[PDB]
């Protein structure tokens, strides 16, 4: 039996295995051809992941049929009490989600000098540009609009050195169950769809490496290429397109390239067949033998493998669960002064306290029971 696998590439290379060949087996196969540990390797076939101990007949894999291999390592450490608010992606040293570090500055002379009307509650407040109001401290500044940025709080950072903030992923306080894998996870990404669909960062990666060998990536005029909610929810489109960064340097450049990939085979091209190169070939209309050569491999039309002569071989070329994605809906009083210890009022999202108390005034965290500070600023602002 003969099954083609997809590892970073739109074709898939033919594999021969058997009916008692196990899917860590196949692993194994495609590690030592790729020269990846197979501990690393996942393989997911009609949007679900096999598992290592299942043998071919158990998948119920057939001839002909397309399995997808990507390189993420499973890793189970991880936080659910975490007291981050916020997740920014680290474009070094990280290089990957971190619990993001919010700070707040004068929109005109960019110092840490501007004194807020009131404490951001949403993520409006720190998104949306000139939002927030407050009265500038420095001398002869007109500033009166607040500028809110994100850092990595994982490592120091400059005041300089920024990181994207990612809005659509949460810390799951609520215990969502993600709606490919069913499993609780810690952070995860909320798509903008009506029942608010939460997935797993793990689950999020094998969506979009597969939608990026498929080929399935949806285009929208006024935004670009971009992957809606897994379920297939009408108007749940990722417009923070920065959320793809995500994946990594590697598949995040494969996304990038995906534009001028679609122009290429829109006018009648071709792409490289092989792993880690995606060139836009623009061959003969009628020319079978296609060279990797715009600034090297020679290779079929026809079949996507290397050049040959004669007749190409033999052998050439997803729904969730009603009850998962039902679980995976993220949407569907009084605490005393720590000093006064005096019940106050919690008004909106926001996380600085103030005793309304006239002798007391201690500005404290609501998480936290302790006095304001940059850290609980930074880690908490606001709930979410
Ligand atoms: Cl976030
Ligand atoms: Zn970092
Ligand atoms: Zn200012
Ligand atoms: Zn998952
Ligand atoms: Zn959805
Ligand atoms: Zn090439
Ligand atoms: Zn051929
Ligand atoms: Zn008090
Ligand atoms: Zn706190």
């Amino acid at each position: 039996m003969i099954v083609f696998v997809r590892f970073n590439s739109s074709h898939g290379f033919p594999v021969e295995v058997d009916s008692d060949t196990s899917i860590f087996q196949l692993k194994e196969v495609v590690a030592k051809r790729q020269g990846v540990p197979a501990d690393q390797l996942r393989v997911i076939f009609a949007g679900k992941e096999l598992r290592n101990d299942w043998t071919v007949q158990n998948c119920d894999l057939d001839q002909q049929d397309i399995v997808h291999i990507v390189q993420r390592p499973w890793r189970k450490g991880q936080e659910m009490n975490a007291t981050n608010s916020f997740y920014v992606y680290c474009k070094g040293p990280c290089q990957r989600v971190q619990p993001g570090k919010l700070r707040v500055q004068c929109s005109t002379c960019r110092q840490a000098t501007l004194t807020l009307t009131q404490g951001p509650s949403c993520w409006d407040d720190v998104l949306i540009p000139n939002r927030m109001s407050g009265e500038c401290q420095s001398p002869h500044c007109p500033g009166t609009s607040a500028e809110f940025f994100f850092k990595c709080g994982a490592h120091p950072t400059s005041d300089k050195e920024t990181s994207v903030a990612l809005h659509l992923i949460a810390t799951n306080s609520r215990n969502i169950t993600c709606i490919t894998c069913t499993d609780v996870r810690s952070p995860v990404l909320v798509f903008q769809c009506n029942s608010r669909h939460v997935i797993c960062l793990d689950c999020f990666h094998l969506y979009c490496v597969t939608r990026l060998n498929d080929r399935q990536f949806v285009h929208d005029p006024q935004l670009g290429y971009s992957l809606p909610c897994v379920a297939g929810c009408p108007n749940s489109l990722i417009k923070e397109l920065h959320h793809f960064r995500i994946l990594g340097e590697e598949q995040y450049n494969r996304y990038q390239q995906y534009g001028a990939e679609e122009c290429v085979l829109q006018m009648g091209g071709v792409l490289c067949p092989r792993p880690g190169c995606g060139a836009g070939l623009l061959p003969e209309p009628d020319q079978r033998k296609v060279t990797c050569e715009g600034n090297g491999f020679a290779f079929c039309r026809e079949c996507k493998e290397a050049y040959h002569e004669g007749e190409c071989s033999a052998v050439f070329e997803y729904r969730v669960d009603e009850r998962a994605a039902e679980q995976a809906r993220w949407e569907a009083t009084t605490k005393p002064c720590p000093r006064c210890h005096v019940p106050v009022e919690k008004n909106g999202g926001c996380m600085h306290m103030k005793c309304p108390q006239p002798q007391c005034r201690l500005e404290w965290c609501w998480n936290c029971g302790c006095e304001w500070n940059r850290v609980c600023m930074g880690d908490h602002w606001f709930d979410v």
